[PDB]
């Protein structure tokens, strides 16, 4: 468990007053001091010597000045060179990626005053409170349904497990609320997403910081995906993004693939014990949280659509993971047909 607070606070590069600057920096491209700061970081910092939330707090931090180099066009790796060996050892302690995720960017980015943040439009701060607000409920919805698995429907404690995980899930419907209601879409597409570029470092390229890092889909492998569309295109997307989570998430993401879900497993509970009032309880109870992913997808889609029209796309036609939004169509459709198929279930009672 990496808790947050521990390392929004910490600043092992010394870099508060320079993350003061960035948005000023960033916008009058001033590339050298950029530069000229992942030099000095190098030269100045032993990061072998790091405890692992320094080792965090370091890789927000970096991250986020390779991120705004990258923005200009600039590989940093290939412009600083000891960047690979100083974000190696980083990535030994963290045994994360060498590169910045929506962890770094919202919950473990501090509050207030040292923010850190890469511009000056307040169009901005729709996107870190919204995975800032969106990723502890949804980690604590994954401790919650992966206890579903080993409760009868008919137990009370299994729909109160449910029903904890949809009030955890709303956190998600909260964070991107924020967004809608604080992130212009042409202001997105101009000003902040070229900041979530990929980035070459050792040979390979590693995504940018994105709202599908935060661990809804771990949500749905547990949930309703599990083993039972092994060639689809979002077991793929799931796929790629294992290993930018956080180590702890690892294992239940991979199980979850590796195993049916929780649905189609209650799912043949249900048909095939004494339906009871607790048991159609604890299967609204499953609906329930199903719907709470819907009240996330669909004004995400809206929203999505909004910024990668043609009016309001930009330069851009695809998210930081490489995919348009065709492929959030596809995970919706995919929840709305789990919603039929449990309302199925539940149309005799
Ligand atoms: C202007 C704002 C936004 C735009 C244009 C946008 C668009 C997109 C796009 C194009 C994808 C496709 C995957 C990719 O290529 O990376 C995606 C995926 C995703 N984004 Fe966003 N997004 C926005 C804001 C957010 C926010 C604030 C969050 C979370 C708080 C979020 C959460 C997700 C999730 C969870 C996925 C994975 C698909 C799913 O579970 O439905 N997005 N988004
Ligand atoms: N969710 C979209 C847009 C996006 C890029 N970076 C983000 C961040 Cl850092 C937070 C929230 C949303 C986004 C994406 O995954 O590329």
């Amino acid at each position: 468990g990496m808790i947050s607070n521990e390392i929004s606070k910490l600043d092992p590069l010394n870099l508060d007053a320079f993350f003061n600057q960035l948005p000023s920096l960033n916008q009058n491209l001033e590339v050298s001091l950029l530069i000229d700061k992942l030099r000095e970081i190098t030269k100045s910092y032993l990061p072998t010597t790091f405890s692992i939330n320094d080792a965090l707090a370091a890789t927000r931090d970096l991250g986020m000045i390779m991120s705004s180099v990258r923005k200009l066009g600039i590989q940093p790796v290939s412009a600083v060179s000891d960047l690979e060996v100083f974000l190696e050892t980083l990535s030994e302690i963290t045994n994360m990626v060498p590169r910045e995720t929506s962890y770094h960017y919202g919950p473990w980015n501090p509050i207030g005053e040292r923010e850190r943040r890469f511009t000056h439009f307040p169009d901005e701060r729709g996107l870190i409170e919204g995975v800032r607000i969106a990723i502890p409920g949804i980690e604590l919805a994954i401790r919650e349904i992966n206890q579903l698995s080993n409760l009868s429907l008919n137990d009370p404690a299994f729909e109160s497990l449910a029903k904890s995980a949809a009030l955890h899930v709303y956190q998600a419907v909260d964070g991107i609320g924020e967004t809608i209601k604080k992130t212009d879409p042409y202001v997105f597409s101009h000003e902040l997403r070229p900041f979530f570029d990929p980035i070459r470092i050792g040979g390979k390229s590693y995504i940018g910081a994105g709202g599908g890092q935060i661990p809804l889909f771990v949500v749905d492998v547990k949930l309703w995906l599990g083993n039972h569309s092994p060639n689809s295109e979002y077991v793929s997307f799931i796929k790629d993004s294992v290993f930018y989570l956080p180590p702890e998430l690892r294992p239940i993401c991979v199980d979850s693939l590796l195993e049916p879900s929780v649905i189609n497993q209650k799912f043949a509970e249900f048909g095939s014990v004494e339906i009871t009032d607790q048991v159609i309880k604890g299967m609204e109870s499953l609906l329930s949280v199903i719907q709470v992913l819907l009240k996330f997808r669909k004004p995400h889609f809206q929203l999505a659509q909004r910024t990668l029209s043609k009016e309001n796309r930009g330069n851009y036609t695809t998210g930081s993971a490489g995919y348009t939004n065709s492929f959030n169509h596809m995970v919706l459709e995919f929840t709305i047909e789990v919603e039929k198929q449990i309302r199925a279930v539940l149309a005799p009672y």
